[PDB]
């Protein structure tokens, strides 16, 4: 984003009264009393949604979208410590770097230079990511691992959604889209903008994740064929429109639904012979005859960042806003129990590894690996949010024939 791109400044002229209406960003940061630019692009800003803080100001109350404020009632130079404490807590596990979101009405962007040191591009002086905050103290740069201590944020980025054209203020545009939202303003501003942008590298378990639905998916459908014999099954929602059980006798028909992002689907809009499967297609209510996988927008995870509306971002190789989890959406099927399933050729004690070796009185070696990796996958699963439903008849006991 160049300095010399042009700042639209009404927004600003209440704080600032007399503030010129032709303005660069180059004048802008000069102003402010100070990385080629402070402020980044939209598509800049979407390629590090981990990163972004809602930040509003309204004696002085700074409000983050993590829901802190603060009033600077304390001395600038206690603040700023705490600051640095929060934002690297918050986003040591999501992002290299913080994005501050603005709805800029001046105060916020005035206040920066009692807390914001820039600089050079550097590095911490304990690791090699790059650094986020700087110690006044000990003259040194640390990341948000290791920033304990430093009072200050060191070249933070920042964007100002008001810039995106919008009527009106943020408040009117927020409600417009949102029922369930100083910091109150951050975490509208976060959320106004999560919408615009909504309705990425490895952090985590991503990988362990994806694997673990792909067995789980793959387990539970077999089963469910083999237990009920459904001449067809109505895949709805397939990214990919892959077949999960590639050997099964069943007709497989496809139906393209791309992930809502915004409403869930209303199933009247988008089937009775035979089973549904919806893994992670979120309908309004599923039909009776389903296999579902459903994601918890309420989970806590570094992968599940707070979106609008009561959905999540959730941010897992790519970015999916996802609505709020609703309980009623699953009134025509149970909770899917564990279970674990297995034709394959074969001290583990349990009722539900459904083997042959178990089913003769005494669970093979192998199998007893299998279960104990599947399990572990499962669990993986459950603890990453998702949630999985079946048709009320689906029995295991089904499978032992
Ligand atoms: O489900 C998978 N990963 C977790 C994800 N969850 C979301 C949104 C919140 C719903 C997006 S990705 C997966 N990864 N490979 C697979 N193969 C077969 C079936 C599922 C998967
Ligand atoms: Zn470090
Ligand atoms: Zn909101
Ligand atoms: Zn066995």
């Amino acid at each position: 984003l160049s300095v010399d791109t042009k700042f639209k400044t009404e927004g600003l002229c209440v704080d600032i009264p007399g503030i010129p209406k032709d303005m660069t960003y180059r004048r802008l940061i000069s102003m402010m009393g100070f990385y080629p630019n402070m402020f980044i692009t939209r598509e800049e800003a979407i390629r590090h949604v981990r990163a972004w803080i809602g930040f509003d100001v309204e004696p002085l109350q700074l409000g983050f979208s993590t829901g802190v404020n603060l009033v600077a009632g304390l001395p600038w130079n206690v603040v700023r410590i705490k600051i640095v404490q929060m934002l690297s807590d918050t986003l040591k596990n999501l992002s290299d770097r913080v994005v501050f979101v603005l709805w800029a009405h001046g105060f916020e962007l005035t206040s920066m230079k009692y807390f914001v040191k820039i600089g050079p591009e550097r590095t911490c002086c304990l690791c090699d990511r790059r650094a986020t905050c700087f110690s006044t103290a000990s003259d040194t740069y640390a990341c948000w691992h290791h920033s304990i201590g430093f009072d200050y944020v060191y070249n933070p980025f920042m964007i100002d959604v008001q810039q995106w054209g919008f009527t009106g203020n943020l408040q009117s545009n927020h409600d417009l889209y949102c029922q369930v939202h100083a910091s109150c303003d951050a975490i509208m501003t976060r959320c106004l903008a999560v919408h615009e942008c909504f309705v990425y590298p490895i952090i985590g378990d991503e990988l362990k994740i994806n694997a673990a639905c792909r067995k789980v998916q793959h387990m539970v459908v077999k089963a469910a064929l083999l237990a009920d014999k459904f001449p067809v099954l109505h895949d709805i929602g397939n990214p990919k429109a892959i077949k999960c059980v590639p050997q099964a006798d069943v007709e497989w028909k496809f139906y393209d639904a791309q992930p809502c992002s915004d409403k869930a689907y209303k199933i009247e809009e988008l089937f009775t012979d035979g089973v549904c499967l919806f893994w992670n297609c979120n309908v309004d209510r599923y039909p009776a005859n389903s296999i579902v996988c459903r994601f918890d927008t309420r989970v806590l995870s570094n992968l599940n960042l707070p979106g609008c509306d009561g959905g999540s971002l959730y941010v897992n190789k790519h970015a999916f806003h996802t609505p709020a989890f609703d309980k009623s959406a699953f009134v025509n099927l149970k909770q899917l129990p564990f279970f674990y399933y297995s034709d394959s050729p074969c001290p583990l004690k349990s009722a539900t590894c459904i083997t042959r070796c178990n089913l003769g009185g005494a669970v093979c070696r192998h199998h007893a690996n299998e279960y104990r990796l599947y399990l572990d996958a499962y669990n993986m699963m459950i603890s990453a949010g998702f949630s999985l439903w079946v048709y009320k008849q689906f029995d295991t006991y089904n499978l032992w024939n």
